[PDB]
């Protein structure tokens, strides 16, 4: 049994100690990674420029317009052709500065950030394959590497082309790295210590959110700041050399010598001089009987299906109400800096409370009170005008924390109700699902011009119908886990 090698080599030591939080350091720039767009991009006030030759329009609010300009002294108008004006107040300059990203091509701020997006996704899926294949370590380093040049390319780029395709790039290799990294430390990690890791992770995804806004306070050029949140990845793949494969994927590959010297090594080390000198070729082949020993179940045969749409629809919803919800701090109203640490700091309550009502109650009546809550608070603040931010922005921050609850929660009850033969296929879909939520979700924002309400109505329309679904859903509080795709038959008659 791999759990009682475990136990008998030391179990968690300093090579445990060690490894994990040498593991898990980069997970708080991951957080400022995924959410630089909305301070790299953001977009101050501007105006026509005058002619090289009383020159703006106005509007009933009383400011210039800004994609209209006079043509005559002071009548007709003309598009803006020369240039555009913009305010260095707050915001000296960004990439809608630098290649005038307004009016005409309003559209392109936006889809970075889904090219961006599309990265992610194609760097699950190339490199969970590419790890099955060649380890651990190495995929790691890879990504690591792959991080730093592009991050560090991304700054330098004369064209709108050469910046989305490093964005893209970038994208792929922190996909690779968070997985890799997820997957290592559950390996390493006895069967046991599992939520708790998964609690850390968790945590420390929460606690980016403040080093990012600090850093961005810190530097405000978009430049400087894409820079130096792209340098640390290099000192980082300089320490990645030091690091040690999993057993179980050197095990499971045919190989047995360099599972048994990497384990004597992490026993020699923990302090267990006297342990780590038991292992033997022979014991360790005794020991290892049962370990040595798809998609079509998961659509095809019909005991599948009835729970694989369910969770998808659900994962998909959650992703697309949350990951565009969090790109909207300009709009309330009060400095983004103030709302990005409101934002980072109310999801700690939120999730303890949602874990004492999961663990205290039903799953379900959790997860429906999360979703609709969810949904009726983006739905009240798009209905509420947008003058009062003491309400809207409180709403918004509720609404953000209910979401983040909701993420959790499914994340459970996801791995908690597939069987034990498709729960990892089961889990890997529903990070499917919900990356293509991600996707799509700056896609809908898209579409602000026809009405300016139209964005928070889906947003707040989506979860109200995805709610209804968890009914569905069998409860499974203070029951054993299922085994057999039978097992589950009776239940549900």
């Amino acid at each position: 049994a791999f759990n009682d090698l475990l136990q008998q080599v030391g179990g968690v030591g300093r090579f445990q100690q060690i490894q994990v939080t040498l593991v898990v350091l980069p997970l708080l720039l991951m957080a400022s990674h995924n959410t630089l767009q909305n301070f790299t991009a953001a977009i101050p006030t501007h105006h026509c420029r005058p002619p090289a030759d009383v020159w703006l329009p106005r509007d009933r609010q009383g400011q210039p317009e800004s994609c209209l300009r006079f043509t005559s002294p002071q009548g007709a108008t003309e598009p803006c052709t020369d240039g555009w004006i913009y305010d260095n107040s707050t915001f000296p300059s960004t990439i809608v500065t630098e290649w005038d990203l307004v009016c005409s091509h309003r559209a392109l701020r936006q889809l970075a950030q889904s090219l961006y997006m599309v990265g992610v996704l194609l760097g699950a899926m190339v490199f969970g394959y590419l790890a099955d294949r060649l380890g651990r370590r190495k995929v790691l380093i890879l990504n690591y590497l792959q991080t730093a040049v592009s991050g560090t390319c991304a700054a330098f780029a004369p064209n709108f082309p050469i910046y989305c395709a490093f964005r893209l790039l970038s994208g792929m290799a922190l996909a690779g790295i968070s997985l890799n990294c997820m997957t290592l430390n559950v390996e390493w990690m006895p069967i046991h210590t599992r939520a708790c890791v998964g609690t850390l992770i968790g945590y420390v995804y929460s606690l980016g959110q403040f080093l990012l806004a600090g850093v961005a306070y810190a530097v405000p050029h978009w430049r400087h700041l894409q820079l130096l949140v792209s340098a640390p990845f290099f000192a980082f793949f300089i320490y990645s050399w030091f690091f040690i494969e999993s057993a179980r994927w050197h095990s499971s590959s045919g190989r047995l010598d360099l599972t048994l010297r990497a384990l004597q090594r992490v026993a020699r080390i923990n302090g267990k001089r006297e342990e780590g000198a038991k292992l033997s070729m022979e014991v360790l082949r005794a020991s290892l009987q049962k370990e040595l020993t798809s998609a079509m179940e998961l659509l095809r045969c019909p005991t599948l299906r009835h729970l694989f749409l369910c969770l998808s629809m659900l994962w998909f919803a959650t992703s697309f109400a949350y990951y565009g919800l969090v790109m909207d701090l300009q709009g309330f109203g009060v400095s983004i800096y103030l709302i990005q640490v409101i934002f980072g700091a109310v999801d700690l309550p939120a999730k303890l409370v949602g874990f004492l009502v999961i663990n205290s109650l039903g799953r379900r009546p959790a997860q429906m009170a999360a979703l609709l809550l969810a949904g009726i608070c983006i739905l009240l603040n798009g209905v509420i005008p947008q003058d009062q931010s003491i309400v809207r922005t409180s709403l918004a921050v509720l609404g953000k924390g209910c979401l983040a609850a909701s993420f959790n929660c499914i994340f459970l009850y996801t791995g908690e109700l597939y069987p034990t033969m498709i729960r990892q296929t089961g889990m890997g879909m529903g990070s499917t699902m919900a990356r293509v939520g991600s996707i799509v979700s700056p896609l809908v924002s898209m579409t602000a011009e026809l009405y300016p309400s139209m964005p928070l109505f889906i947003y707040g329309a989506v979860p109200v119908a995805a709610s209804a679904v968890t009914v569905l859903l069998p409860e499974t509080l203070g029951q054993p886990l299922p085994d057999t795709v039978q097992d589950l038959e009776s239940r549900w008659a």
